[PDB]
């Protein structure tokens, strides 16, 4: 199979690059997930960009710690393709996997939250030890949402030999380090966001700078401008993790 | 002129990369700076890491919050072209900037740490007008040690238009986002380490995940392996910056 993982869909600008471009390509894949978390103009998701997401040709969404910013999060988490991190404790809404099916073969995609420099959570590492254990696929994803990029490796090197890939994202910045571990686990810390980087963070430039410069609050305001469609192939076939390619475009 | 910023030089492999393939290359470039804040075993600057790394055509290394590991480094801080993060505190060991001059043009190198999610030094932005103040130059790099790509970013912009160049290092990972910012300015969020992947974030796979699975301390041990070069190519021309390119070297 192939699968298309989309970075950190922004606001406006991310959600605009998705349902632009997304269409263009998704005859390539047989899956397309993409991490929605900011999708709803930079905070949280809500049931527009959901649908908007979903009509790019979108499978499954996944979130972050910026979950819960929309009541219309619930819904959505109940009866739609959306997952927040596994990570959460118990009694904490939606489901932290999704089992895709396609053409005979299956996939299991994970969400998980780092803890270093982030809220404290469950133990990301055994919380997937136990899902592994009761949950079996062909082919495993994991999407680790988090701060530190040694959280992140330390994961995908636990994780070699049992997951197919591990993607990493919420640092919104894509990495140069696409690559296969011992066990032949495919790897990239980053996959990036999707949406403008005239900003910072998608953020308003002088909105951030001025939160920067002054150590005072400053309303959140997310950036507009032209933007950047970031995500990362992913070919598995034979059971194996074949290949995984950056991709990259540009919006005109 | 053309500047080659060679990413955190981690333990033995990264010496040895910059060893073996620097000499290669030199001719293609005026200067050739390198962060080398690990380059001592995975921890600090010796007499012996940095006569290597000017054995191999650096001429100006750079630290940061890792640069007081080995005690070696104060003797080499005042005489050596060796730089330490601008931001710390006035009594403070070396020097925060360093002005090298190639075909009469000059060029204002500065290293600037950064503050969130790490231990709390002075405000770089203010310290950089500061400095920018009293130095000038034809050119002007700018090194932005931190954690947080928001911050990275954030200074960036604030550069916008005075500094030529802005490049990121201390999350050793090389970011595909190498762009120019609307007043012209060059960036890139991380430049990336050089040394051996196979670990994380170049400490031994089996310490780091033993650090990550018990919360138990393990001393930090530098992993041997196969390393890459990673930097990046830096073009200024007329007194504006030309062009930014990120570099990738394997050692086979």
């Amino acid at each position: 199979m192939r699968v298309l993982f989309i970075g950190d869909v922004m606001a406006e600008p991310g959600l605009r690059a998705v349902g632009l471009h997304l269409p263009d390509i998704r005859d390539r894949y047989d899956l397309v997930i993409a991490n929605g978390e900011n999708a709803a103009r930079g905070k949280g998701l809500d049931r527009r960009s959901y649908r908007l997401l979903r009509e790019a040709g979108v499978d499954l969404v996944s979130l972050g710690n910026h979950a819960w910013d929309h009541k219309e999060v619930y819904a959505l988490l109940e009866s739609e393709p959306v997952v927040r991190p596994l990570n959460y404790p118990p009694g904490t809404p939606g489901k932290g996997f999704w089992r895709l099916e396609v053409g005979g073969e299956s996939l299991l995609f994970v969400q998980v939250m780092g803890r270093i420099f982030m809220d404290p959570l469950d133990d990301p590492f055994r919380a997937l030890d136990r899902l592994l254990e009761e949950e079996k696929a062909d082919y495993v994803l994991v999407e680790v949402h988090a701060e530190a990029t040694s959280e992140k490796m330390a994961l995908a090197h636990y994780l070699d030999g049992r997951a197919s890939a591990v993607l990493g994202t919420h640092t919104h910045v894509p990495t140069l380090d696409a690559t296969r571990l011992p066990k032949g686990t495919l790897y990239q810390t980053d996959v990036g966001m999707t949406g403008t980087y005239h900003s910072i963070i998608g953020g308003e430039v002088e909105t951030f700078l001025a939160r920067f410069l002054t150590g005072r609050p400053q309303p959140f305001r997310a950036a507009q401008g032209k933007a950047r469609f970031h995500a990362t192939e992913l070919v598995f076939e034979g059971g194996r993790p074949v290949a995984i390619s950056p991709y990259v475009w540009e919006e005109p």
